[PDB]
């Protein structure tokens, strides 16, 4: 390998223009967030990773951006999800009431983008960016999602819902973002119940009996939060 | 996390003095290598990782050191090993004929040490060093062993022996240094046979029938190298 050769795709083409345009469009769907200066938002985003080594990013790097993208969503209307992105977002696009992280400004900005800096320059690396597994874990994208997913989980309250893919071999994966960051940052003072919606892909079983679901229950119970689980048998309906 | 916070142990206490002393002692066990200037060897070693980000090390970083530690060992007398370090080295300490990588100068120098640089300084990081899995793969230690193990495998010829731990659940592990670097760098022009010695830990089975051993055979066969396997039932004897 050569210096700064990473295994992952490079920064999304036209990433600066895309983030700015997404901030502009979000400010229009959500009159609550028109107080946001989108050029300031982008500057803070760029400042989090530019000129920094893309294997050495910190949560504090994103703190200016978290401040400018601070957004109050009803803490009792949070939808977490794991490995069922399409249905989770179609669900909140109908409800319009419930919020996934991608329905917040910061999640919307970053959704499906990749980015990283060419260290020791002020330039964006369009050639490759670190892969979390093969290259390094503290890369600009992974650190961003770890930090905003933790803050999203920390803000939830009352009954927190999580949509899970029942057609998977690991319905609950302790190593996912949900299993490794979000579930452990639910605050028992604010959160009374974690309710899992296990979406079936035809499986007549009670997937709340699945061993990974029982594993999730044990994690939740040890945090002094109650657990609830429901089968959703016909995702269509 | 904070900047340069790694998950692995810091550089071995007194690492510079240890590497130098080990080079001195090796030059005395092996009159063949007294042409080696140990201060030059250490300077090259230090130069490979000092002032470089410990998540961005390259094979070329170690090329000055490889040159100064060039060592000819009989290519037909190589012993590779995986997960049976103690017996493999007791074997070559008796034989004195066969060489593991730790019996070469460079392997001897680094054996059981850890090291890394504080990036943007010329100082050694004694607090922590990247863990290959949790932090980043291209760290000074992992890159060193990947590079010297590849060159060791590239130099082998005729019948190459590999000692393996038959008491393990994965007798052959495709992800080990042996499985992922060494076996794929055996040169079919030089190497006629890879012979596995599967050491038993009381298991009367033919462990050459093990599925991971058959997996190894398939890898070796696809490289146009013959395969041989032997059970060693009484490691004591
Ligand atoms: C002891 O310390 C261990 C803690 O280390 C954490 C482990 C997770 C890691 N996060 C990401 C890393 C990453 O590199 N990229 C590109 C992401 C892109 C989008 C997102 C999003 C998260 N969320 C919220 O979290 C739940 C969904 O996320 P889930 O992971 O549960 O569901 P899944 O369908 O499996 O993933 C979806 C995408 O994310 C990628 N993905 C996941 N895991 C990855 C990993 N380990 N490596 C590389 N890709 C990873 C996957 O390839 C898919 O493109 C939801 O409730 C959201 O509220 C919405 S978007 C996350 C990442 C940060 C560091
Ligand atoms: C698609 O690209 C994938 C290629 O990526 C490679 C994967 C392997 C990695 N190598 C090391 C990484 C490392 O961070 N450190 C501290 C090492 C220390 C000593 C050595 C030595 C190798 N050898 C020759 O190789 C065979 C034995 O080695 P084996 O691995 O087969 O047997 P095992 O008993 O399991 O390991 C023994 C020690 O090495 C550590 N160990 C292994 N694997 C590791 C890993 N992935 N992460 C972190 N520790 C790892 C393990 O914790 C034990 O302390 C022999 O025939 C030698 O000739 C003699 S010393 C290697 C490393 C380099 C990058």
């Amino acid at each position: 390998r050569w210096r700064q050769q990473w295994s992952g795709p490079g920064t999304t083409k036209r990433f600066p223009e895309t983030v700015l345009a997404r901030c502009v469009k979000y400010t229009e769907i959500h009159p609550e967030m028109r107080h946001v200066d989108c050029q300031s938002v982008w500057d803070a985003f760029k400042g989090a990773f530019i000129s920094k080594h893309p294997c050495d990013i910190t949560e504090e790097d994103y703190q200016p951006l978290m401040k400018l993208g601070t957004q109050t969503v009803p803490c009792n209307k949070i939808l977490l999800w794991s490995r069922i992105k399409d249905l989770a977002h179609q669900f909140t696009q109908v409800q319009r009431d419930m919020f996934t992280l991608e329905d917040t400004l910061l999640g919307y900005l970053a959704d499906d983008l990749t980015w990283c800096g060419e260290f020791a320059t002020s330039k964006i690396n369009y050639q490759s960016c670190p892969d979390w597994r093969k290259d390094c874990s503290n890369n600009p994208v992974s650190v961003f999602w770890k930090t905003v997913s933790r803050r999203f989980a920390e803000a939830a309250c009352d009954v927190v819902h999580v949509m899970l893919d029942g057609s998977r071999s690991k319905i609950f994966d302790k190593d996912s973002t949900f299993g490794s960051v979000e579930v452990h940052n639910l605050q028992p003072e604010k959160v009374q119940t974690l309710e899992a919606w296990v979406i079936h892909g035809e499986d007549s079983r009670d997937l709340c009996q699945d061993p990974t679901i029982k594993e999730l229950e044990s994690i939740i119970s040890k945090r002094n939060i109650q657990f609830s689980c429901k089968n959703i048998y016909r995702p269509d309906k």
